[PDB]
């Protein structure tokens, strides 16, 4: 049956992922707080136009490198820099617990969702970034799932391979099969109230500039 085979890709996807809670309640509040700075600025005018992609549900921030699957990466200093705080209390704390080593974060993005938003079924463009990707959850706990035919193909199938609770304050790392050979997505269900998620990549050097 099909049953042995979402079994065998959920091993596979879960040796892609791993997760541990890292931030606390008030480290939390303190990013989430710089977080709502972020979106003020945005609203004020005061970032690069290629800084921020307003979506109904969901609006992007893209600092370091920023890009528009034929994805490209914008020519040096289209998008805002990496803001202090990320590297202070984000990216720091991530190389302190050997998450990542110093200096391969170039690239931070922050995704601000309304209750009611989802990603859509994607994988991370391999040609923009490298391995591995990690994301940290702020405003509220959703769930983040892998395997996403159900969101176009509901009827055939209707759950994901896998999901993956993502609680505030937890970072999630994504490698292997986990990010190359499977799709990752968020229903509109498992987004209650407001949520906020900070990515933090390397970009590869031959990312297909413009
Ligand atoms: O919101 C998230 O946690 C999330 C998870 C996986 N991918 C993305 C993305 O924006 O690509 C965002
Ligand atoms: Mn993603």
């Amino acid at each position: 049956e099909q049953q042995l085979q979402k079994e065998e890709e959920a091993r596979k996807v879960k040796s892609g992922i791993r997760q541990m809670r890292l931030f606390s309640q008030d480290e939390c509040a303190k990013i989430e707080a710089r977080i709502d700075e972020v979106v003020s600025r945005a609203e004020k005018g005061l970032y690069n136009e290629h800084t921020v992609d307003r979506a109904p549900l969901r609006n992007k921030y893209f600092f370091g490198e920023g890009y528009t699957g034929q994805e490209r990466l914008y020519p040096p200093g289209d998008v805002d820099e990496i803001p202090e705080w990320v590297h202070q209390l984000v990216i720091q704390k991530l190389v302190e617990h050997r998450v990542i080593p110093e200096g391969f974060v170039n690239s931070a993005v922050i995704n601000d969702y309304q209750p009611g938003g989802c990603i859509v079924s994607h994988v991370d463009p391999i040609h923009i970034f490298e391995r591995p990707i990690v994301s940290v959850s702020f405003f509220s706990d959703s769930a983040l799932c892998f395997g996403c035919k159900f969101q176009f193909k509901p009827i055939r199938v209707s759950e994901p391979v896998l999901s993956l609770p993502v609680r505030r304050g937890s970072v999630t790392v994504l490698s292997g099969y986990a990010a190359d050979e499977i799709t990752h997505c968020i229903r509109p269900q498992d987004i209650k109230e407001r949520r906020a998620v900070i990515i933090l990549r390397k970009t590869r050097l031959d990312a297909p500039r413009l």
